[PDB]
C-alpha cells in the first residue's frame, strides 16, 4: 500500500506564506475524509467533558482531541499536512494546540481581534512565533459564514472574552497600512497561518455551517518552558517528541 510522495509547497507558496502570513491550499481532503472528521468532530463534542466549550446550551468548540482521538492523532500526522509544517517551521514539529471551532447556522460570537502567539508566550512560555496553525475547512468557508478575517503582513510586526486583545488604535493603524482580508474555500481546503497573525471573525449568518479543526504545529526547537506554563496538556502541549508521517498500512 502506498501513501502519495509528500507534497511541500512551491517557492512562491512560501513567499506569500511568509509575506501575508497565510496560505490557502484548496481541496486537500476529499469529501469522504471531511465526513470522517465531522463525524470524530461530533463524537468530541459530546465525550469532550471539561475540554468542551459550549455557548454561553450548544457545545461549540472542544481542545486537545489529537490527545484522545485516534482519528484526531493520525490527522496531525497526515502526510498532506506534516511535511508542509516542518518545510515552515524549517524543523521537526509538534501538535502545540488542538481545537475544533464550530460556528453553527444562523449562529456564532465576535471573535475580537487577536494574535494567537501573545497567549501562548505569556500563558504557555512559547518563547519566540515559530509556530502556525492549520485550519481545515469542514465546511466551505464564505463571506457569510463568519470567516477567519487577517491583516495580511500584520505578524511582521511582532508582538502587539478574550485575555489578550488588541485595542482600537493599535488594529486601525495596522488595518489602514496592510488592509484587511478574509481567505475563502471550498469543504477540504487548509489554511495556513502564522502564530502572530492578528485574526478576528464574525457571526454566521448563513444557513450553513463553518466548521474548522484548527492544528497548531511548533518547531521542536521552540518548545514552550513547562517551568512558565499555566495550563492543561488539552490546552497546551508537554510532549515534545517529533512527530513522523503516516504511513500506508492494511489496517
Ligand atoms: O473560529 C474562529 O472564528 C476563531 C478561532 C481563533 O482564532 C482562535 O481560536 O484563536
Ligand atoms: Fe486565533
Amino acid at each position: 500500500q502506498i501513501m502519495e510522495p509528500h507534497d511541500t509547497l512551491s517557492p512562491a507558496q512560501v513567499d506569500e506564506y511568509r509575506k501575508n502570513g497565510f496560505l490557502v491550499q484548496e481541496h486537500v481532503f476529499d469529501e469522504e475524509e471531511i465526513e470522517l472528521l465531522r463525524a470524530e468532530a461530533a463524537q468530541e463534542f459530546a465525550s469532550g467533558g471539561e475540554r468542551v466549550t459550549v455557548e454561553q446550551g450548544i457545545v461549540r468548540g472542544v481542545h486537545g482531541c489529537h490527545l484522545y482521538s485516534e482519528v484526531f492523532g493520525r490527522l496531525v500526522r497526515s502526510p498532506r499536512l506534516l511535511p508542509i509544517a516542518r518545510q515552515l517551521l524549517r524543523d521537526d514539529v509538534y501538535v502545540h494546540q488542538f481545537k475544533i471551532n464550530a460556528k453553527r447556522a444562523f449562529k456564532g460570537e465576535v471573535w475580537e481581534w487577536h494574535q494567537d502567539y501573545t497567549f501562548w508566550h505569556h500563558e504557555d512560555g512559547m518563547p519566540a512565533p515559530r509556530a502556525l496553525s492549520a485550519a481545515i475547512f469542514l465546511d466551505e468557508v464564505t463571506e457569510f459564514n463568519g470567516p477567519l478575517t487577517f491583516v495580511p503582513g500584520g505578524h511582521g510586526s511582532g508582538m502587539i472574552s478574550l485575555k489578550y486583545s488588541l485595542d482600537v488604535e493599535t488594529m486601525r493603524g495596522l488595518i489602514e497600512r496592510n488592509g484587511m482580508v478574509a481567505p475563502k474555500g471550498p469543504r477540504g481546503s487548509v489554511l495556513w497561518f502564522d502564530a502572530n497573525i492578528p485574526h478576528s471573525s464574525v457571526p454566521n449568518i448563513s444557513p450553513f455551517d463553518r466548521g474548522l479543526v484548527l492544528i497548531t504545529y511548533n518547531s521542536v526547537e521552540n518548545k514552550t518552558d513547562v517551568t512558565r506554563g499555566t495550563r492543561p496538556e488539552w490546552l497546551a502541549a508537554r510532549d515534545f517528541t517529533p512527530l513522523t508521517a503516516l504511513q500506508a498500512t492494511s489496517f
